[PDB]
């Protein structure tokens, strides 16, 4: 309810961390959610099955590097689109401190020795129990090393007035 | 989700909702995360595209029938395991308040006549914008509607030790 934003995706960069939206509780604390952008949208795009794996790893790994001063991950959860994820949490760090963590996260992938260090996985505690690859969350973490996070501006990046508004008046 | 209850998915049923973590605010405030099962874990999946179509329609049907009152919904995204949503939400409803407000955001997604009306839906705002059916949402809605949505119990669903040392 602070602020959220539409951002124009055609001009996205990526890997980037971009503060998504900014809420306020009602005695005042801030929760922020960020959008995690692994994948240039509309060129690249996650494997179903590494996504999963990367989802049962990365919230405790961020926790890890991220959780503390005044920050608490409430959750990381992929997008639909599969490009990104969306990581939802009580405070207000700084993109770039949100981007070191991440990156901490990805080299914590990396030595991932073999599923059974991999949190959950069977059929008592995941959905989809079926739905993992390791070697594939670990092809998405080293790419997001390889590539680095920039930090996203949603001043530069902001949809104007009239493109929302030809965008919106053609949804009915 | 980060420091969830431990529940036995085997018997987990679906479609249903769950308290999936409560935390506190540094002022004394509540998060609620739900766990809306979609799918019967290990038995069912949703189709990739129609996730997205609905998660593009999910959020603001829900937060029409569910904010107010001492609710206002972060974020609802899908689960890497397409079987359900998990939905973030500063307050405490109780699960069957949820259970209503999804079960009408599930009838919402039935009047969606045309892709077009969906919120989103370009290559302006969505990352992979070719990767939408609404013949899929609408499908996945109906069974929800069909199937009805029930309350799951954390305590009733507890992996028991001797279990968790199997593991
Ligand atoms: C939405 C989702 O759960 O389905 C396809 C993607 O794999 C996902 O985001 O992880
Ligand atoms: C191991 S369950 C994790 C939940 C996940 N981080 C999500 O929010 O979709
Ligand atoms: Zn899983
Ligand atoms: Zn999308």
């Amino acid at each position: 309810l602070l602020d959220s934003f539409a951002v124009d995706h055609t001009r996205m960069q990526a890997p980037a961390v971009r503060t998504a939206k900014t809420m306020n509780t009602p005695h005042g604390d801030a929760i922020t959610v960020f959008d995690l952008r692994f994948c240039i949208p509309n060129k690249e795009v996650m494997p179903e099955k590494g996504i999963h794996t990367l989802e049962h790893l990365f919230a405790g790994f961020m926790r890890d590097h991220l959780n503390g001063n005044g920050v608490e991950i409430i959750d990381i959860s992929p997008m639909g689109c599969r490009t990104g994820f969306y990581m939802s949490l009580i405070g207000t760090p700084d993109e770039q401190r949100v981007a070191d963590a991440w990156k901490a996260a990805m080299a914590d992938v990396l030595k991932v020795q073999d599923q059974n260090q991999i949190p959950e996985l069977n059929v008592y505690q995941c959905g989809t129990y079926q739905m993992h690859s390791l070697s594939e969350a670990q092809d998405i973490a080293r790419h997001i090393l390889e590539r680095d996070v920039r930090v996203n501006s949603n001043k530069e990046l902001a949809l104007p007035k009239e493109k929302l508004q030809e965008l919106h008046i053609l949804e009915h």
